[PDB]
Order: C-alpha cells, then sequence, then structure tokens
C-alpha cells in the first residue's frame, strides 16, 4: 500500500499525500531528510492551491508561539501548533504533532510544484525554534507502534517513488544492503572517505570531504560539496569530457546544456565513486553515480526538439550534501534504532548499456586518519 506514494518533479522535490486537521485537511508534503520541522501553507499565496485552514479544525492547539526557518534555499515564518496528522498511503496511523502554520514566505514554495507543506525528517537538535519541538517522525514512533526506521525510494518531468515508513521493502531493491553509521543525531550525518572520478582518486585528506559536515537530504536537489572539493570534481569531470566543451556558465549552474533529443552522449561523462565509512573499523563501501543522475533533466516543451539537463554538483559553504540526485535509484534506509543508513541498488536504479550505478563493497585502507572532520 505504501509502493509507489511519493510523487514530485525534478528539482522540486519529492511529496507524499498527508492530512491533517479534524476533519482531515488534505495536503500534499515534501518528504525532507535534511531538516526537523513539520510545517504546512496555512495562509494563501500565489504558488499555492491550497492551505492549511486553522479554524476549520476541532482539534487544533495554537502554541502561542512563532517560528522562523531559512534553509539554503527559501525562508518561512509562521505559527506554532499541534493537530493530528495522518499518511493515508502511509501506515493506517494518525497521530498528534507539531505543525508549524506558515503565514509568510520567501522563495519556499515553487510554482507547478504540487506541495504544499514539508515534512522534516531529522532529529530534534535542529527543530526551529529549538530542540524541544517534537519533531513528525519522533511523535509517531512514541505514539503508535511503528519500528523506529524509514526507507526511500526515490526515482528519476513527474517523477515518483517510494516512503515506507517503520520497514525495509524488499521488493524495492536487489543485491545487498550496506550500511554507514549516523555520525551525530542531528542532520543525519555521515563521513565520506574516499572520492573517485572517472576511475581516479581526488587524492585529498579525507576531512576535506566532510568540512564541517556531510549529510544525507532529500530535500536538496544537487550533490553540494564543499569549495576544494568541488573545484577538484569540476577539474576531473571537465578532464574526462574533454572531448566537447561547455562554456564555464554550465559548470555553475547559470546555464543549460542541449543535445538533439535521444543523442546525448553520456558515455563522456564520467562515473563518481563516494567511498562511504563502514560499520568496522577503516572499512568502507562505495556508492556510485553515474551522470543520469548528477546531468538534470530539465523539461521544456520549447526546447524539446532536444534533451536539456543542468549539472547537479554545486559548491557548499556548509559542508557536503549527498540531495536528491545521489539518492535517486538506490534503496536508502534511515535505521534510527541503530543509528546507521543503509544504501542497496534499487528497483529504479538508473543504468543504460554500458553502466549502471552500484552499490559495493568492502573496502579497505591501511591510512588510520579520522576523516570526520571536528
Ligand atoms: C527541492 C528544492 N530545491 C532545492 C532545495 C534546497 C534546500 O534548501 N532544501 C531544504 C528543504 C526545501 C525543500 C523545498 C524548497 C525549499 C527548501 C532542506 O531542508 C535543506 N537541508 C539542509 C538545511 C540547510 C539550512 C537550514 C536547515 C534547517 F535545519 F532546516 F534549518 C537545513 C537547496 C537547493 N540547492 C541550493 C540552490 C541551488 C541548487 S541546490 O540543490 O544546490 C535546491
Ligand atoms: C494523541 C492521540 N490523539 C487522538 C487519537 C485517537 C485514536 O483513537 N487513534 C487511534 C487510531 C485512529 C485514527 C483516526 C481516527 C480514529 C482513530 C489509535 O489506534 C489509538 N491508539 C491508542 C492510543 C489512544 C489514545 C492515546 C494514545 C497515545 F499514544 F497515548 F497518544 C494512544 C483519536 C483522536 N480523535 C479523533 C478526532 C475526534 C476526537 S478524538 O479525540 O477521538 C485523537
Amino acid at each position: 500500500e505504501m509502493v509507489d506514494n511519493l510523487r514530485g518533479k525534478s528539482g522540486q522535490g519529492y511529496y507524499v499525500e498527508m492530512t491533517v486537521g479534524s476533519p482531515p485537511q488534505t495536503l500534499n508534503i515534501l518528504v525532507d531528510t535534511g531538516s526537523s520541522n513539520f510545517a504546512v501553507g496555512a495562509a494563501p499565496h500565489p504558488f499555492l492551491h491550497r492551505y492549511y485552514q486553522r479554524q476549520l479544525s476541532s482539534t487544533y492547539r495554537d502554541l502561542r508561539k512563532g517560528v522562523y526557518v531559512p534553509y539554503t534555499q527559501g525562508k518561512w515564518e509562521g505559527e506554532l501548533g499541534t493537530d493530528l496528522v495522518s499518511i493515508p498511503h502511509g501506515p493506517q496511523v494518525t497521530v498528534r504533532a507539531n505543525i508549524a502554520a506558515i503565514t509568510e514566505s520567501d522563495k519556499f514554495f515553487i510554482q507547478g510544484s504540487n506541495w504544499e507543506g514539508i515534512l522534516g525528517l531529522a532529529y530534534a537538535e535542529i527543530a526551529r525554534p529549538d530542540d524541544s519541538l517534537e519533531p513528525f517522525f519522533d511523535s509517531l514512533v512514541k505514539q503508535t507502534h511503528v519500528p523506529n526506521l524509514f526507507s526511500l525510494q526515490l526515482c528519476g518531468a513527474s517523477v515518483g517513488g517510494s516512503m515506507i515508513i517503520g520497514g525495509i521493502d524488499h521488493s524495492l531493491y536487489t543485491g545487498s544492503l550496506w550500511y554507514t553509521p549516523i555520525r551525530r543525531e542531528w542532520y543525519y550525518e555521515v563521513i565520506i572517505v574516499r572520492v573517485e572520478i572517472n576511475g581516479q582518486d581526488l587524492k585529498m585528506d579525507c576531512k576535506e570531504y566532510n568540512y564541517d559536515k556531510s549529510i544525507v537530504d532529500s530535500g536538496t536537489t544537487n550533490l553540494r560539496l564543499p569549495k576544494k572539493v568541488f573545484e577538484a570534481a569540476v577539474k576531473s569531470i571537465k578532464a574526462a569530457s574533454s572531448t566537447e566543451k561547455f562554456p564555464d556558465g554550465f559548470w555553475l549552474g547559470e546555464q543549460l546544456v542541449c543535445w538533439q533529443a535521444g543523442t546525448t552522449p553520456w558515455n563522456i561523462f564520467p562515473v563518481i565513486s563516494l567511498y562511504l565509512m563502514g560499520e568496522v573499523t577503516q572499512q568502507s563501501f562505495r556508492i556510485t553515480i553515474l551522470p543520469q543522475q548528477y546531468l538534470r533533466p530539465v523539461e521544456d516543451v520549447a526546447t524539446s526538439q532536444d534533451d536539456c539537463y543542468k549539472f547537479a554538483i554545486s559548491q557548499s559553504s556548509t559542508g557536503t550534501v549527498m540531495g536528491a540526485v545521489i539518492m535517486e535509484g538506490f534503496y536508502v534506509v534511515f535505521d534510527r534504532a541503530r543509528k546507521r543508513i543503509g544504501f542497496a541498488v534499487s528497483a529504479c536504479h538508473v543504468h543504460d548499456e554500458f553502466r549502471t550505478a552500484a552499490v559495493e563493497g568492502p573496502f579497505v585502507t591501511l591510512d588510520m586518519e579520522d576523516c570526520g572532520y571536528n
């Protein structure tokens, strides 16, 4: 019943159907492993087709406290309250949860996205205004018998996939699940120990990859990399693809790259391997990313004699973000109960006739260095 319960549009997040209030008001809610506030449009906005109407809910309780959340992209402010929340195509559970009723926003809501709010699935430590505001998943686990785990299978304008709450769906992946420790419970923080491009080690001190943290973030589109890592990665991708030359603006995400329909030269773009810390000392596994992931298609009927793409790798000053383009085609298990994140090749994994996304291990290094930045 939970399979294929996610929809989206490319670059605009994946959402699940939810209800808030009693009687239930149906809203589409963006699934975000990169924050911890459950928030819903609660006043008219140019890009909202619908919004939460507190006055129509018998079960609403105002908490008499405002809240402000600035993301990497977008920001909102609203009023805290609590109400009943359900997931019609999730576990047949309903919980009373904290809800931020958004009454003002700036570059948050997206024209044509089909979602009206956001479900922050990370830990209390990064909830606003502070960690006493219990996140939704914590409320769900406490109030129901749901096991303390969820999994996301994001598939690659319309996109889809599945969120499985309280379990692992074996029909959604092949091969082995490989686990990386959640380093600290705030974001879903993990450790990258090695990066390869086109099979060639980037050859940096591994702490650089995690300056100042690395996170798994379904709510962010791109692979985001620390400046020094971004610059080295762009250099390596440019070199591997040097049979064709693209404008500087493409590499900065300012510009599209386009080819005649059906002729995208995938083979000239390299594979990227991120090695994630294993559960055992100096052991790791790698997830391999194809250009079908990091060249994000941009749908536009005006450009449709062509296939056009945005470079979905960008610079960060706040550490690494493994966003949606990285997660797509993997089955990603957020095993909160065992403080670990599992990766496997998903049922909707990306591949062509030459190459495929992969999750492979184990790998061993003799280097005794801790790759964590702090
Ligand atoms: C899905 C919408 N496209 C993008 C969304 C976000 C982003 O900030 N996502 C946050 C949720 C969100 C979803 C939809 C619209 C707007 C925001 C996600 O929560 C960020 N997670 C890290 C974070 C950063 C700062 C504060 C917090 C806090 F914890 F919530 F406070 C979390 C970033 C982003 N990037 C920056 C542009 C250039 C492209 S990008 O991918 O590099 C593209
Ligand atoms: C904090 C829980 N609010 C509420 C919980 C339930 C309830 O009975 N939940 C059961 C599932 C359900 C889903 C949708 C409609 C009706 C029922 C659930 O199976 C009960 N689980 C045991 C339980 C009961 C009470 C408290 C708790 C708790 F875990 F301690 F919180 C658990 C109903 C409810 N209301 C529905 C609108 C109209 C009035 S209401 O108060 O009855 C508020």
